């Protein structure tokens, strides 16, 4: 259970766009989850900041949290789909795969 | 109650640091709390995948959970210390002082 890429496939379906979407009919999405605690990097699975949280936070566990697991690395997506007129579109959408994750 | 900056102010003194920390003191550190749901406000520039993961977890609450509230922009400081050789180290920092949050 520690800060970590789960795998999650997203069906555009359920977002719906059944209609326009040709293909994929949808992703890996994946998603970060897990608890941030040492050991830790600020070099590959964390920042300065969340090694700095994290101490005040076990020292003061009430008050501060912990820092959370969130994306580090993110991937791209292409669409194919449908328009009004039969426009075949191809659109490219940014930050859509989680790839690796790390402590916040 | 949504995701934002909270003051926090981190003491090298509180840490356990201030023998031979030299400057500064300490500093405002900050740091990110609260829930990630829609609306999710232009200022905090969410990615496409939380967009998505925050529906996803709509749908599954108990499945996916909620995108986490993160640093978004971070500062630098520059600490001035001692070494174990008393040797008197100059090093900026980077990723310490959290200045804006945002959902990831």
């Amino acid at each position: 259970t520690a800060c970590r890429k789960h795998e999650l496939y997203v069906s555009f379906q359920d977002l719906g766009w059944q209609d326009w979407i040709i293909a994929p009919k949808g992703y890996a999405a994946n998603y970060c989850d897990g608890e941030c605690s040492f050991p830790l990097n600020a070099h590959m699975n964390a920042t300065n900041h969340a090694i700095v949280q994290t101490l005040v936070h076990l020292m003061n566990p009430e008050y501060v949290p912990k820092p959370c697991c969130a994306p580090t690395k993110l991937n791209a997506i292409s669409v194919l789909y449908f328009d009004d007129n039969s426009n075949v579109i191809l659109k490219k959408y940014r930050n859509m795969v989680v790839r690796a994750c790390g402590c916040h």
